[PDB]
């Protein structure tokens, strides 16, 4: 239900705020794992993901997160380059079966990530990494880079269904 309405409020949204809400999910998610890269917690990060196909605790843990952020995602909606415009064509334009199991699935992968960051107690290094990002053009452009990857990922998750 939280996630069935979710897609109802982001496929059923204006253009524009569904397209800037979708965007800010995918810079946090391009933040996260270049913070989790920068910090070199990748394999940590992957046998704490891991456990979430064995974990009960974690389940409930993750299922309640992703929740909060369909919360804070619908909240947005209401307050009012070319890979990202070419992913919302993409995401908008997609068998709608397979556009909600790829949403659903970089919703997940979010609640991981700030799970893990929380669970890691990296809360404040992950706010001072983004507090150094502004003066960083360098870093700047490895998130640029990122997002593109994950769009590319996501388009070929698409193109697999």
């Amino acid at each position: 239900n939280p996630l069935d309405k979710w897609n109802d409020i982001i496929f059923h949204a204006s253009k524009k705020l569904s397209k800037k809400e979708l965007e800010r999910l995918l810079e946090l998610l391009a933040l996260l794992e270049t913070f989790i890269e920068k910090e070199d917690l990748e394999e940590k990060f992957e046998s704490f993901a891991k456990a979430l196909r064995i974990d009960e605790e974690l389940q409930q843990k993750i299922e309640s997160r992703k929740t909060d952020i369909v919360i804070q995602s619908m909240a947005n909606i209401l307050s009012g380059g070319n890979p990202l415009d070419k992913w919302n064509d993409i995401i908008f334009h997609a068998s709608k079966k397979l556009s909600k199991k790829e949403l659903e699935r970089l919703l997940e992968l979010l609640a991981l990530l700030e799970t893990f960051i929380e669970k890691e107690d990296l809360e404040e290094k992950f706010e001072s990494f983004a507090k150094a990002l502004r003066i960083d053009e360098e870093l700047q452009q490895k998130i640029e880079s990122r997002k593109t990857d994950i769009v590319i990922q996501s388009m070929a998750n698409i193109l697999s269904g």
